[PDB]
């Protein structure tokens, strides 16, 4: 079987730390993702892993329904010939990686207006 | 806090320990990944750890960073492995033999 949808997922290929040349690039990715999520079910945690070779972005939505909507809105885009992929993370694993994501309930909004 | 040393987590569970060579294969898998980057000079699969911890030391921090950046977030045995750097002294105290270990490890 495939892992059930959870509140939490990991995006890949969102970027390539070797090629990323713009200052504040990871924040723009963060804003881009939140903006995308706020067209759907929002998001309560996000983390762009600047050092990951596969360009990982971690996300947690206020509900699995919100998470599904975000994943479905995000996993379609392409970057640098590589396609973005989402993988759900079980709560304990995601919570172990991101302890603070456990009690975070506030919907995030983008920095840029 | 990049160092020569890191702790992989979620590499296994007590259920993983029921197959022979589970630890030898995990050991080999990490070495293999490290030898695609900067290699590795010490590894310890902590059979007694509940969190499926594997301890690793690379010949240089450049090597470890390359390994960690390749390993963290990576999926292994259906579980997302996470790498957390281990302070060098901590690693050496936990693992005395890793200090003078300079021979690049190769798989079994
Ligand atoms: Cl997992």
């Amino acid at each position: 079987v495939q892992p059930l949808a959870t509140q939490c997922f990991q995006l890949s290929n969102m970027f390539n730390p070797q090629t990323e040349e713009e200052v504040g690039w990871d924040t723009e990715i963060k804003d881009d993702v939140i903006e995308e999520c706020n067209k759907h079910g929002g998001v309560i945690h996000i983390y762009v892993d600047k050092n990951s070779a596969q360009g990982n972005v971690y996300v947690k939505c206020p509900s699995i329904a919100a998470a599904i909507a975000a994943v479905n809105a995000l996993h379609g885009r392409w970057f640098a010939g590589k396609m973005i992929t989402a993988a759900y993370v079980p709560l304990p694993t995601y919570h172990n990686l991101f302890p603070d994501s456990m009690t975070a309930t506030q919907l995030l909004v983008p920095s840029r207006r």
